[PDB]
Protein backbone atom coordinates (compact mmCIF):
# COMPACT_ATOMS: atom_id res chain seq x y z
CA UNK A 1 0.00 0.00 0.00
CA UNK A 2 0.89 3.30 -0.44
CA UNK A 3 -0.46 4.82 2.82
CA UNK A 4 -1.11 1.96 5.87
CA UNK A 5 -3.95 4.08 6.82
CA UNK A 6 -6.29 6.47 5.64
CA UNK A 7 -8.04 9.23 8.30
CA UNK A 8 -11.32 10.33 6.59
CA UNK A 9 -12.49 13.10 8.42
CA UNK A 10 -16.08 14.43 7.19
CA UNK A 11 -17.30 17.85 8.80
CA UNK A 12 -20.85 17.28 8.61
CA UNK A 13 -22.46 19.84 6.18
CA UNK A 14 -19.43 21.95 6.46
CA UNK A 15 -20.24 23.46 2.71
CA UNK A 16 -18.07 25.65 0.70
CA UNK A 17 -20.59 27.32 -1.55
CA UNK A 18 -23.59 26.69 -4.01
CA UNK A 19 -23.03 24.17 -6.31
CA UNK A 20 -23.88 24.74 -9.81
CA UNK A 21 -27.11 22.93 -9.40
CA UNK A 22 -28.06 24.48 -6.34
CA UNK A 23 -31.10 26.59 -8.57
CA UNK A 24 -32.85 23.17 -8.51
CA UNK A 25 -33.11 22.79 -4.59
CA UNK A 26 -33.70 26.50 -3.86
CA UNK A 27 -30.17 27.10 -2.20
CA UNK A 28 -29.05 30.23 -4.87
CA UNK A 29 -26.83 32.04 -2.54
CA UNK A 30 -25.80 29.71 -0.05
CA UNK A 31 -22.62 29.45 1.37
CA UNK A 32 -22.03 27.65 4.69
CA UNK A 33 -18.13 28.69 5.76
CA UNK A 34 -18.38 32.10 3.86
CA UNK A 35 -21.60 33.39 5.91
CA UNK A 36 -20.43 31.96 8.73
CA UNK A 37 -16.78 33.61 8.92
CA UNK A 38 -18.57 36.81 8.06
CA UNK A 39 -20.85 36.34 10.99
CA UNK A 40 -17.60 35.72 12.80
CA UNK A 41 -15.98 38.76 11.14
CA UNK A 42 -13.32 36.74 10.35
CA UNK A 43 -13.15 32.58 11.20
CA UNK A 44 -10.02 31.46 13.68
CA UNK A 45 -9.10 28.49 11.62
CA UNK A 46 -5.46 28.44 11.51
CA UNK A 47 -5.22 25.02 10.97
CA UNK A 48 -7.36 24.62 8.06
CA UNK A 49 -5.77 27.42 6.30
CA UNK A 50 -2.12 25.84 6.46
CA UNK A 51 -3.81 22.75 5.19
CA UNK A 52 -4.59 24.79 2.40
CA UNK A 53 -8.83 25.91 2.94
CA UNK A 54 -8.39 29.16 1.80
CA UNK A 55 -5.92 28.06 -0.92
CA UNK A 56 -9.57 26.50 -2.46
CA UNK A 57 -11.40 29.37 -1.46
CA UNK A 58 -10.66 32.65 0.73
CA UNK A 59 -13.19 33.86 3.04
CA UNK A 60 -12.98 36.23 5.68
CA UNK A 61 -10.18 35.12 8.29
CA UNK A 62 -9.76 32.73 5.92
CA UNK A 63 -6.42 33.64 3.66
CA UNK A 64 -4.71 31.05 0.84
CA UNK A 65 -0.69 30.04 1.89
CA UNK A 66 1.93 29.91 -0.35
CA UNK A 67 3.06 26.57 1.32
CA UNK A 68 -0.23 24.46 2.22
CA UNK A 69 0.49 21.10 4.27
CA UNK A 70 -1.52 19.41 1.52
CA UNK A 71 -3.75 19.13 -1.33
CA UNK A 72 -6.42 21.09 -1.71
CA UNK A 73 -9.76 21.26 -4.12
CA UNK A 74 -12.85 20.58 -3.81
CA UNK A 75 -15.80 18.29 -4.91
CA UNK A 76 -19.01 18.48 -6.36
CA UNK A 77 -22.28 15.93 -5.45
CA UNK A 78 -23.21 14.31 -8.70
CA UNK A 79 -25.96 12.32 -6.26
CA UNK A 80 -29.67 13.67 -6.55
CA UNK A 81 -30.29 14.20 -2.90
CA UNK A 82 -28.28 16.95 -0.36
CA UNK A 83 -28.73 14.39 3.11
CA UNK A 84 -26.28 12.94 5.14
CA UNK A 85 -27.13 9.30 3.57
CA UNK A 86 -26.99 10.18 -0.27
CA UNK A 87 -23.34 12.19 0.60
CA UNK A 88 -21.72 9.73 2.67
CA UNK A 89 -22.82 6.97 0.29
CA UNK A 90 -21.36 8.89 -2.37
CA UNK A 91 -18.57 9.64 -0.79
CA UNK A 92 -17.94 5.74 -0.40
CA UNK A 93 -18.61 5.05 -4.18
CA UNK A 94 -22.13 4.71 -4.86
CA UNK A 95 -24.10 6.89 -7.29
CA UNK A 96 -27.72 7.77 -6.21
CA UNK A 97 -30.96 9.23 -8.10
CA UNK A 98 -33.27 8.44 -5.66
CA UNK A 99 -33.16 11.43 -2.98
CA UNK A 100 -34.47 11.16 0.97
CA UNK A 101 -37.11 13.47 1.45
CA UNK A 102 -37.90 15.43 4.29
CA UNK A 103 -41.38 16.93 5.61
CA UNK A 104 -41.59 20.54 7.15
CA UNK A 105 -45.50 20.03 6.91
CA UNK A 106 -45.51 16.28 8.34
CA UNK A 107 -46.17 13.00 6.32
CA UNK A 108 -48.65 12.41 3.86
CA UNK A 109 -52.00 10.91 4.81
CA UNK A 110 -51.59 8.24 2.23
CA UNK A 111 -48.51 6.88 4.24
CA UNK A 112 -50.21 7.51 7.91
CA UNK A 113 -52.82 5.80 7.08
CA UNK A 114 -51.23 2.90 5.80
CA UNK A 115 -49.52 2.76 8.98
CA UNK A 116 -52.54 2.35 10.77
CA UNK A 117 -54.11 -0.17 8.79
CA UNK A 118 -51.27 -2.07 9.83
CA UNK A 119 -50.94 -1.53 13.25
CA UNK A 120 -54.36 -0.79 14.23
CA UNK A 121 -53.45 2.37 16.48
CA UNK A 122 -54.06 5.93 16.18
CA UNK A 123 -51.16 7.96 14.72
CA UNK A 124 -51.37 11.67 16.60
CA UNK A 125 -48.77 14.92 16.22
CA UNK A 126 -47.63 14.44 12.33
CA UNK A 127 -45.13 17.46 12.69
CA UNK A 128 -41.48 18.49 12.78
CA UNK A 129 -41.08 18.53 16.74
CA UNK A 130 -38.79 18.39 19.30
CA UNK A 131 -38.51 14.81 20.77
CA UNK A 132 -39.13 16.39 24.39
CA UNK A 133 -41.44 18.98 23.77
CA UNK A 134 -43.84 17.01 21.86
CA UNK A 135 -43.76 14.68 24.83
CA UNK A 136 -45.55 17.95 27.18
CA UNK A 137 -47.89 18.93 24.50
CA UNK A 138 -48.68 15.05 23.78
CA UNK A 139 -47.68 12.40 26.10
CA UNK A 140 -50.60 12.03 28.52
CA UNK A 141 -53.01 12.29 25.17
CA UNK A 142 -50.58 8.81 24.07
CA UNK A 143 -50.52 7.48 27.87
CA UNK A 144 -54.73 7.51 27.77
CA UNK A 145 -55.48 6.69 24.24
CA UNK A 146 -52.47 3.87 23.22
CA UNK A 147 -51.65 5.87 19.97
CA UNK A 148 -48.60 6.55 18.33
CA UNK A 149 -46.58 10.05 18.85
CA UNK A 150 -45.35 10.11 15.32
CA UNK A 151 -42.69 13.37 14.40
CA UNK A 152 -40.21 14.70 12.71
CA UNK A 153 -37.02 16.99 12.83
CA UNK A 154 -35.24 19.29 9.75
CA UNK A 155 -34.23 16.25 8.27
CA UNK A 156 -35.28 12.78 6.93
CA UNK A 157 -36.65 11.28 9.69
CA UNK A 158 -40.11 9.07 11.10
CA UNK A 159 -40.08 9.17 14.48
CA UNK A 160 -42.30 7.39 17.15
CA UNK A 161 -42.46 7.67 20.43
CA UNK A 162 -44.93 5.28 22.47
CA UNK A 163 -44.94 5.09 26.74
CA UNK A 164 -43.32 2.01 27.79
CA UNK A 165 -46.15 0.78 30.19
CA UNK A 166 -48.96 1.36 27.53
CA UNK A 167 -46.99 0.46 24.52
CA UNK A 168 -44.63 -2.78 25.32
CA UNK A 169 -41.22 -1.97 23.56
CA UNK A 170 -41.41 -5.34 21.43
CA UNK A 171 -44.50 -3.56 20.03
CA UNK A 172 -43.19 -0.40 19.43
CA UNK A 173 -39.85 -2.18 17.51
CA UNK A 174 -42.54 -3.95 15.21
CA UNK A 175 -44.36 -1.03 14.64
CA UNK A 176 -41.45 0.78 13.48
CA UNK A 177 -40.04 -2.10 11.39
CA UNK A 178 -43.66 -2.06 9.65
CA UNK A 179 -42.72 1.91 9.43
CA UNK A 180 -39.23 1.38 8.03
CA UNK A 181 -41.51 -0.93 5.17
CA UNK A 182 -43.38 1.83 4.23
CA UNK A 183 -41.23 4.23 3.73
CA UNK A 184 -39.20 2.15 1.20
CA UNK A 185 -41.12 4.07 -1.07
CA UNK A 186 -40.23 7.07 -3.40
CA UNK A 187 -43.32 8.93 -2.44
CA UNK A 188 -41.88 9.32 0.78
CA UNK A 189 -38.56 8.59 0.94
CA UNK A 190 -37.28 8.52 5.08
CA UNK A 191 -33.71 8.28 5.88
CA UNK A 192 -34.66 6.46 8.92
CA UNK A 193 -36.94 5.32 11.60
CA UNK A 194 -36.75 6.04 15.15
CA UNK A 195 -38.24 4.53 17.80
CA UNK A 196 -38.16 6.79 20.63
CA UNK A 197 -39.89 4.81 24.09
CA UNK A 198 -40.32 6.90 26.83
CA UNK A 199 -41.47 6.95 30.41
CA UNK A 200 -42.68 8.92 33.37
CA UNK A 201 -46.03 10.99 34.17
CA UNK A 202 -46.98 14.42 32.98
CA UNK A 203 -44.84 17.08 33.30
CA UNK A 204 -42.39 14.63 33.76
CA UNK A 205 -41.40 12.44 30.72
CA UNK A 206 -38.25 11.13 30.19
CA UNK A 207 -36.59 9.30 27.05
CA UNK A 208 -35.18 5.63 27.46
CA UNK A 209 -32.24 4.49 26.63
CA UNK A 210 -34.30 1.98 24.48
CA UNK A 211 -34.24 3.87 21.19
CA UNK A 212 -33.86 2.26 18.26
CA UNK A 213 -32.74 3.37 15.05
CA UNK A 214 -33.87 1.80 11.65
CA UNK A 215 -31.60 2.51 8.92
CA UNK A 216 -31.28 2.03 5.08
CA UNK A 217 -28.59 -0.35 3.53
CA UNK A 218 -26.80 1.58 1.17
CA UNK A 219 -28.08 1.23 -2.20
CA UNK A 220 -24.78 -0.73 -3.27
CA UNK A 221 -21.75 -2.81 -2.14
CA UNK A 222 -19.41 0.98 -1.06
CA UNK A 223 -15.37 0.43 -0.68
CA UNK A 224 -15.97 -0.33 3.30
CA UNK A 225 -17.62 -3.36 1.98
CA UNK A 226 -14.64 -4.00 -0.35
CA UNK A 227 -12.09 -2.99 2.30
CA UNK A 228 -13.63 -5.00 5.40
CA UNK A 229 -14.63 -8.29 2.91
CA UNK A 230 -10.50 -8.03 1.77
CA UNK A 231 -9.56 -8.12 5.88
CA UNK A 232 -8.56 -4.36 6.34
CA UNK A 233 -9.73 -2.74 9.00
CA UNK A 234 -12.48 0.13 9.38
CA UNK A 235 -13.09 1.79 12.29
CA UNK A 236 -16.30 4.04 12.39
CA UNK A 237 -16.01 6.80 14.54
CA UNK A 238 -19.27 8.87 15.78
CA UNK A 239 -22.63 8.47 13.38
CA UNK A 240 -20.65 6.37 10.53
CA UNK A 241 -21.47 3.21 11.28
CA UNK A 242 -25.25 4.14 11.95
CA UNK A 243 -25.42 6.09 7.96
CA UNK A 244 -23.81 2.92 6.35
CA UNK A 245 -26.23 0.53 8.47
CA UNK A 246 -22.58 -0.88 9.28
CA UNK A 247 -22.08 -2.16 6.14
CA UNK A 248 -18.13 -2.38 6.10
CA UNK A 249 -17.70 -1.47 9.04
CA UNK A 250 -15.03 -3.50 11.55
CA UNK A 251 -15.28 -1.13 14.56
CA UNK A 252 -17.02 1.21 15.79
CA UNK A 253 -16.55 3.60 18.47
CA UNK A 254 -19.47 6.34 19.96
CA UNK A 255 -19.04 9.80 20.15
CA UNK A 256 -20.83 12.56 22.07
CA UNK A 257 -19.85 15.65 20.96
CA UNK A 258 -16.96 17.35 18.16
CA UNK A 259 -14.66 16.72 20.95
CA UNK A 260 -14.96 13.63 21.85
CA UNK A 261 -14.99 12.62 17.54
CA UNK A 262 -11.61 14.13 18.14
CA UNK A 263 -10.70 12.14 20.96
CA UNK A 264 -11.63 9.11 19.09
CA UNK A 265 -9.85 9.92 16.07
CA UNK A 266 -6.74 10.16 17.84
CA UNK A 267 -7.34 7.24 20.02
CA UNK A 268 -7.50 5.30 16.44
CA UNK A 269 -3.80 7.52 15.57
CA UNK A 270 -3.07 5.37 18.58
CA UNK A 271 -4.48 1.86 16.97
CA UNK A 272 -1.83 -0.77 15.11
CA UNK A 273 -4.30 -1.10 11.94
CA UNK A 274 -4.53 -1.30 8.25
CA UNK A 275 -7.38 0.04 6.45
CA UNK A 276 -9.59 3.01 7.34
CA UNK A 277 -10.47 5.13 10.26
CA UNK A 278 -13.60 7.56 9.22
CA UNK A 279 -15.00 10.12 11.26
CA UNK A 280 -18.03 12.09 11.06
CA UNK A 281 -17.86 15.01 13.07
CA UNK A 282 -21.69 16.24 13.50
CA UNK A 283 -22.22 18.72 15.73
CA UNK A 284 -22.40 21.28 12.96
CA UNK A 285 -25.31 19.97 11.19
CA UNK A 286 -26.90 18.76 14.38
CA UNK A 287 -26.83 21.75 16.78
CA UNK A 288 -25.92 24.66 14.43
CA UNK A 289 -26.54 24.18 10.92
CA UNK A 290 -30.34 23.39 11.32
CA UNK A 291 -30.84 25.51 14.17
CA UNK A 292 -29.62 28.69 12.11
CA UNK A 293 -26.94 29.73 14.47
CA UNK A 294 -24.19 30.65 12.46
CA UNK A 295 -22.34 31.97 16.26
CA UNK A 296 -22.36 28.71 17.38
CA UNK A 297 -21.75 26.83 14.16
CA UNK A 298 -18.58 29.85 14.30
CA UNK A 299 -17.48 28.30 17.53
CA UNK A 300 -17.24 24.67 16.55
CA UNK A 301 -15.60 25.33 13.94
CA UNK A 302 -12.85 27.29 15.82
CA UNK A 303 -13.00 24.41 18.78
CA UNK A 304 -12.32 21.99 16.15
CA UNK A 305 -9.46 23.69 14.18
CA UNK A 306 -7.70 24.14 17.72
CA UNK A 307 -7.77 19.93 17.85
CA UNK A 308 -5.86 19.55 14.30
CA UNK A 309 -2.03 20.34 15.72
CA UNK A 310 -2.20 17.11 17.30
CA UNK A 311 -3.55 15.54 14.74
CA UNK A 312 -0.83 16.55 12.65
CA UNK A 313 1.92 15.59 15.32
CA UNK A 314 0.63 11.67 15.56
CA UNK A 315 0.33 10.94 11.29
CA UNK A 316 3.18 9.05 10.36
CA UNK A 317 4.71 9.41 6.80
CA UNK A 318 2.61 6.30 6.15
CA UNK A 319 -0.67 8.19 6.71
CA UNK A 320 -3.49 9.77 4.33
CA UNK A 321 -5.31 12.19 6.25
CA UNK A 322 -8.80 13.24 4.41
CA UNK A 323 -10.88 16.09 5.36
CA UNK A 324 -13.63 16.92 3.66
CA UNK A 325 -17.81 16.95 3.68
CA UNK A 326 -20.91 15.87 3.19
CA UNK A 327 -23.16 18.87 1.93
CA UNK A 328 -23.82 22.47 3.13
CA UNK A 329 -26.12 23.60 5.77
CA UNK A 330 -26.04 27.66 5.54
CA UNK A 331 -26.72 28.68 9.26
CA UNK A 332 -27.83 31.80 7.36
CA UNK A 333 -30.31 30.13 5.12
CA UNK A 334 -34.09 30.35 4.91
CA UNK A 335 -36.19 26.94 6.19
CA UNK A 336 -34.38 24.31 7.88
CA UNK A 337 -32.53 22.54 5.53
CA UNK A 338 -29.94 21.11 4.03
CA UNK A 339 -27.94 23.27 1.21
CA UNK A 340 -26.74 22.35 -2.27
CA UNK A 341 -23.14 23.01 -2.06
CA UNK A 342 -19.37 22.35 -2.90
CA UNK A 343 -17.58 20.37 -0.42
CA UNK A 344 -13.49 20.99 0.57
CA UNK A 345 -11.09 18.44 -0.10
CA UNK A 346 -7.80 18.63 2.00
CA UNK A 347 -5.82 15.70 1.50
CA UNK A 348 -2.45 15.50 3.53
CA UNK A 349 0.46 12.98 4.66
CA UNK A 350 3.59 14.28 7.00
CA UNK A 351 5.16 12.40 3.44
CA UNK A 352 4.65 15.38 1.19
CA UNK A 353 7.91 17.70 2.12
CA UNK A 354 7.52 20.14 -0.40
CA UNK A 355 3.27 20.97 0.73
CA UNK A 356 0.93 20.49 -1.78
CA UNK A 357 -0.99 21.99 -4.84
CA UNK A 358 -4.50 22.16 -5.74
CA UNK A 359 -6.13 19.00 -7.77
CA UNK A 360 -8.58 18.81 -10.35
CA UNK A 361 -12.41 19.70 -8.91
CA UNK A 362 -13.55 16.43 -8.10
CA UNK A 363 -16.82 15.56 -10.32
CA UNK A 364 -18.20 13.23 -7.65
CA UNK A 365 -17.60 12.72 -3.93
CA UNK A 366 -17.17 9.46 -4.83
CA UNK A 367 -13.57 10.13 -5.83
CA UNK A 368 -12.71 9.69 -2.68
CA UNK A 369 -13.85 6.13 -2.22
CA UNK A 370 -11.69 5.84 -5.35
CA UNK A 371 -8.65 6.82 -3.70
CA UNK A 372 -9.27 5.18 -0.93
CA UNK A 373 -10.16 1.66 -2.82
CA UNK A 374 -6.79 1.94 -5.08
CA UNK A 375 -4.64 2.77 -2.34
CA UNK A 376 -5.63 -0.32 -0.42
CA UNK A 377 -5.96 -2.52 -3.82
CA UNK A 378 -9.46 -3.32 -3.87
CA UNK A 379 -12.63 -3.42 -6.04
CA UNK A 380 -12.55 -0.14 -7.42
CA UNK A 381 -15.79 1.29 -6.99
CA UNK A 382 -18.33 1.90 -10.33
CA UNK A 383 -18.11 5.66 -9.92
CA UNK A 384 -15.35 8.52 -8.99
CA UNK A 385 -11.90 8.63 -10.05
CA UNK A 386 -8.91 7.98 -7.64
CA UNK A 387 -6.61 11.39 -7.52
CA UNK A 388 -4.37 8.97 -5.53
CA UNK A 389 -1.42 8.99 -8.15
CA UNK A 390 -1.52 12.95 -7.69
CA UNK A 391 -0.69 13.13 -4.17
O1 LIG B 1 -34.22 14.58 19.86
P1 LIG B 1 -35.36 14.65 18.87
O2 LIG B 1 -35.94 16.03 18.74
O3 LIG B 1 -36.40 13.55 19.02
O4 LIG B 1 -34.70 14.33 17.43
C1 LIG B 1 -33.80 15.22 16.77
C2 LIG B 1 -32.73 14.43 16.02
O5 LIG B 1 -32.08 13.49 16.88
C3 LIG B 1 -31.57 12.40 16.10
O6 LIG B 1 -30.15 12.56 15.92
C4 LIG B 1 -32.22 12.48 14.74
O7 LIG B 1 -31.19 12.87 13.82
C5 LIG B 1 -33.25 13.59 14.87
O8 LIG B 1 -33.30 14.39 13.70
MN1 LIG C 1 -32.45 26.35 0.38
MN1 LIG D 1 -24.59 15.43 6.85
MN1 LIG E 1 -28.77 17.36 8.61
Amino acid sequence: NKYKRIFLVVMDSVGIGEAPDAEQFGDLGSDTIGHIAEHMNGLQMPNMVKLGLGNIREMKGISKVEKPLGYYTKMQEKSTGKDTMTGHWEIMGLYIDTPFQVFPEGFPKELLDELEEKTGRKIIGNKPASGTEILDELGQEQMETGSLIVYTAADSVLQIAAHEEVVPLDELYKICKIARELTLDEKYMVGRVIARPFVGEPGNFTRTPNRHDYALKPFGRTVMNELKDSDYDVIAIGKISDIYDGEGVTESLRTKSNMDGMDKLVDTLNMDFTGLSFLNLVDFDALFGHRRDPQGYGEALQEYDARLPEVFAKLKEDDLLLITADHGNDPIHPGTDHTREYVPLLAYSPSMKEGGQELPLRQTFADIGATVAENFGVKMPEYGTSFLNEL
